[PDB]
């Protein structure tokens, strides 16, 4: 059975208990913490490509009001995010299972841009999600996995200083 686990869940949970925030810039900003995934149960000899996207966790705009994040009352349908392909894609199952799959090079932006960067809407809440896509073989297959521990609100600057302190303490 294909097993997908979050590496460093301990640390993600400290960010999540504060409400996590991720900076977005026009040029694109790398994530801290980095999403790292433990994968087992792939066919070592099969070909797989790891895809990352961001699900809009709700349809609301969030605001930091007197020390607390609060959702607006005017939901809108959220256009789904673009997909980031892990640099090692495509690769053998053995490659992916020999160490945690680390999405250290994804950049989050607020502007439609050349390539690489993933555009998110500022002040929306996102849940990272991966797709493991068996490629090249006869039978294409996709396995998807959500990481609730890694939820964050996309921000142009940190609102909660407790997040700012944690980001620095652990980077
Ligand atoms: N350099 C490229 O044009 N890419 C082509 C698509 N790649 C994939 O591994 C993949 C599998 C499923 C969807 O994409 C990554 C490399």
């Amino acid at each position: 059975e294909l097993r997908v686990g979050l590496e460093e869940s301990e640390l993600w949970l400290r960010f999540k208990e504060l409400t996590n925030e991720m900076i977005v810039t026009k040029n694109g900003r790398r994530m801290f913490p980095v999403l790292k995934v433990n994968v087992s149960g792939l066919d070592p000899n099969a070909m797989y490509s790891f895809l990352l996207d961001f699900v809009a966790a709700d349809n609301h705009r969030w605001k930091y009001v007197n020390g607390e994040w609060v959702p607006g009352g005017k939901p809108e349908p959220q256009a789904p995010s673009c997909v980031y392909i892990h640099p090692d894609s495509p690769n053998f199952g053995a490659h992916w299972m020999k160490a945690p799959v680390s999405f250290s090079k994804v950049k989050l932006t607020n502007k439609l841009n050349g390539g690489g960067q993933i555009m998110l809407n500022s002040l929306h809440k996102y849940e990272p999600r991966i797709h493991i896509v068996r490629v090249g073989g006869p039978q294409r297959m996709i396995t998807s996995h959500c990481f609730p521990e890694t939820q964050f609100i996309a921000v142009t600057a940190y609102q909660n200083e407790e997040i700012t302190a944690l980001k620095i303490k652990y980077n």
